[PDB]
């Protein structure tokens, strides 16, 4: 476990991360796909063999020996808002277990369901309170990553907002 455990915030590309393992915001079909995922694919290829899952689902492949958590959020375009809504809570709950599984003392993370998943509406207090739900009872430092400036202080808020 981390000695104090946290939630910290960083706005660059999380294939660039300083933490023990990643979460990928990846498709069903372990494909390369686009934004976070494309990054992904690029950094950890060797990770995307037999990665695909199901939505509300993660699965876990080394990369050498540096794990990535392949986290299937759901597409908000297919999903109601609220079976999307429950799909993306239980993505979250599964990263925990393998975070935990793991043994690691640190997590980079991104918001799922965000970005092209997000069916066009701003969904960063949604996700981000599904992350806190699961994530509050484990014991790894959480580096969550993003990408637009706005955004950053909007997390950030959130997080100190908790203390
Ligand atoms: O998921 C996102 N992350 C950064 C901001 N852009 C999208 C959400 C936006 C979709 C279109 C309408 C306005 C919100
Ligand atoms: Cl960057
Ligand atoms: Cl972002």
């Amino acid at each position: 476990g981390a000695m104090a455990p946290s939630y910290r915030v960083k706005r660059m590309d999380i294939a660039k991360n300083d933490e023990e393992c990643v979460v990928n915001a990846a498709n069903p079909r372990g494909l390369p796909g686009d934004g976070v995922c494309k990054a992904v694919y690029k950094k950890w290829p060797e990770s995307f063999k037999n990665s695909a899952t199901p939505v509300g689902t993660a699965k876990t492949v080394m990369c050498g020996t540096y794990p990535v958590i392949h986290a299937v959020g759901p597409n908000f375009s297919n999903y109601t808002e609220s079976e999307g809504d429950r799909e993306l809570a239980a993505a979250y709950r599964e990263v925990a277990k393998e975070v935990t599984r793991l043994g690691v003392n640190s997590v980079a993370i991104p918001l799922l369901s965000t970005g092209v998943y997000s069916g066009g509406k701003d969904r960063l207090t949604q996700s981000l309170n599904h992350l806190f739900t699961a994530m509050d009872s484990t014991d790894a430092d959480v580096v969550i990553y993003c990408r637009d400036k706005e955004w950053e202080k909007k997390i950030s808020e959130a997080i100190q907002m908790r203390t």
